[PDB]
């Protein structure tokens, strides 16, 4: 579906929250080929643990669609989702995840743990992972340079 | 520390979550024996699926301590924590979280799966289980039965 073409939107977004010196993650939802959810990373600045890229972006798209759940979405995200946005995914009902870099240590798509599969979930969401790839780490990583 | 007594205050807030036709989980998140965030379960009427209880007290608590990291804190709560809040927790970095009744299907703290000491966390948050329990069963039974 152009899953760079959104990919670069979220990276645009991801850019905003490097702007604000926050990890620089940012998501995209799309229902029908539209947004309708945007997020970036901004915990700090927020004074709010829960503010990550997903978090904001499927709050937006809750708004968007006067729902909850959030049926036959893809949310594009710049980093693989941690357990707390992956959580979020499964009780939204979203379709898929598309992410760029793997958080090799604490992601919870298939690294750490896989919550999006995990055996007692009543939903599952489908995975694509590496658009953008080294896009995505290259932000990352410049990042925790600095 | 008289977690009964926090608890109580807990299921005041779960019983406003009853009374907005949500499932009825209230939480209240605590430093230095006073309370610093207070939540119930809206996800329904807020159009939001990341409004649990927990999510709502945590978000408070921030802004209460003007910081996202909640250190040495303690979240009751009327429910066994989901994996989205359970994620949130370990975020927050909040020491210790109380909880009422199990979540059979799909608790995250030893039921389904257990977030909370899972061997790649950066952070440890203990729990204790069963406070108030029958009361808070009570609620979410007569909810179900509805
Ligand atoms: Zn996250
Ligand atoms: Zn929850």
């Amino acid at each position: 579906l152009d899953h760079e073409y959104w990919m670069r939107h979220a990276l645009t977004l991801a850019k905003r929250a490097w702007d604000e010196r926050e990890v620089p993650v940012g998501a995209v939802l799309v229902h029908n080929h539209r947004v309708i959810g945007e997020g970036w990373n901004r915990p700090i600045g927020r004074h709010d643990p829960t503010a990550h890229a997903e978090i904001m972006a499927l709050r937006q798209g809750g708004l968007v669609l006067q729902n909850y759940r959030l049926l036959d979405t893809t949310l594009y995200v710049t980093l693989e989702p941690c357990v707390m946005c992956a959580g979020a995914m499964v009780h939204s009902r979203i379709g898929r995840v598309v992410f760029g870099a793997r958080d090799a240590k604490t992601g919870a798509a298939g690294s750490l743990i896989d919550v999006l599969h995990h055996p007692g979930m009543n939903h599952r969401v489908e995975i694509i992972e590496g658009v953008l790839r080294d896009e995505c780490a290259t932000l990352l990583s410049d990042f925790f340079r600095m």
